């Protein structure tokens, strides 16, 4: 088949829903492009170039709330941006292990500018504004990693089914695993978010 | 050398800070520990038993702040719990990817549950309990794995030093690695555990 990049990429996240990202290789890549490896070789160099690129077009493709709406508060984009964030990364099989590790893409750099200075109009020095946005993709990430991955462990070995558990841990873990972490994602997601409008409102008080 | 489960685990966090994550095998453990492979089987099944194992002991050995002090705020134990758990994480290569998708184990069941009771004693349901205990972990994780994978991946390929990123994204990056991270983690901390502080204390009204 096709080798540009957009069917390079095609496969290859194809075959990351497949297989999950740590038996994602080249080797299966060339597969399943049906070509030789010499002939994948010219078009990807290696997997961390590749994991690289579909970081990027995972978003690129399905992160669709990257800006903020023109009047919108700075709590509400968050609030946007790190449900869009949580969609893309939940989209492909083990894809928050794939977002782990990049930094903003050349592609990206208008995107991410535009959030920084979204934010320091809102009052946000450089520096809150950095750290809200970094709180925002680490919580998400996390939050998407351990739901992934706490998937991905199950299928290489069962858990205790509560004939074991102490009581409020056995209730708390059957609440935790009755959406897929949804809830738990949402509503810290919102005292992340009134925990940076309290410190910004504080200015100089001793808050 | 010797293969009690104490000597397994030592060799195999050494075997950790050597290679990392994705390159400890079964095989290299052997090795390590000068024995064939048939041998190890005896004690470890596979990569998936181990890194259970690994994951559970990092802790043990390493997150003295489990347990609250007898009087202590819910909001203080958090903390010196969030800082303790980043520590343990942080100590071993690729950390934070080995304690990715491991639930608590029967040797940490009254550590959990006392952590569980600990919150709902101090106000919170277990719903809400449970949802901070689940915020804080999940946002110490993405910090610890952005920090840890950010430099895994350095090792792989560098980035542009300058030379083309626009100006408030540059001068973030330059911030955020300024130090491990550290003061992006302690301030994101502490506008979650407000947030988590004004949720319960509007207990029914509109917050
Ligand atoms: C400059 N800024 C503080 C940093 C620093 C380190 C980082 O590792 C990153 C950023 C920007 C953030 C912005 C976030 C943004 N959001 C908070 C989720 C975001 O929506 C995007 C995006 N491309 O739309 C990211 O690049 C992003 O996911 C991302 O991957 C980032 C990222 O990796
Ligand atoms: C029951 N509780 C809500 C859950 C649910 C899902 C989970 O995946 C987990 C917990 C408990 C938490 C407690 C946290 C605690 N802390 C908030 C960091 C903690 O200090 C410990 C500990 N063993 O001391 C964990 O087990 C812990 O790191 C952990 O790995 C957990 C964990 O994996
Ligand atoms: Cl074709
Ligand atoms: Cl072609
Ligand atoms: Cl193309
Ligand atoms: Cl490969
Ligand atoms: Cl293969
Ligand atoms: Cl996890
Ligand atoms: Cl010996
Ligand atoms: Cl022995
Ligand atoms: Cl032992
Ligand atoms: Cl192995
Ligand atoms: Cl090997
Ligand atoms: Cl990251
Ligand atoms: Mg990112
Ligand atoms: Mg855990």
């Amino acid at each position: 088949s096709r080798l540009n990049r957009e069917s390079v990429i095609d496969a290859a996240l194809e075959l990351l829903n497949e297989t999950g990202i740590d038996g994602l290789t080249t080797r299966k890549l060339a597969q399943k492009l049906g070509i030789e490896q010499p002939t994948l070789y010219w078009h990807v160099k290696n997997k961390r170039a590749l994991l690289d690129a579909l970081a990027v077009e995972i978003l690129a493709r399905h992160h669709d709330y990257s800006l903020p709406a023109a009047g919108e508060s700075w709590q509400s984009f968050l609030r946007n941006n790190a449900m869009s964030f949580r969609r893309a990364l939940l989209r492909y099989r083990d894809g928050a292990k794939v977002h782990l590790g990049t930094r903003p893409d050349e592609k990206q750099y208008d995107t991410v500018e535009t959030q920084l200075r979204f934010m320091t109009e809102n009052g946000f020095s450089l520096r809150d504004g950095l750290y809200a946005i970094s709180a925002v993709s680490h919580f998400t990430l996390g939050a998407v990693l351990a739901q992934q991955e706490h998937t991905a462990a199950l299928t290489d070995r069962p858990a205790a089914p509560d004939e074991n558990l102490p009581p409020l841990l056995r209730e708390a873990l059957q609440i935790m695993d009755s959406d897929d972490g949804e809830q738990a994602f949402l509503h810290g997601l919102e005292s992340l978010i009134r925990g940076f409008e309290v410190q910004l409102t504080a200015l100089l008080q001793i808050v």
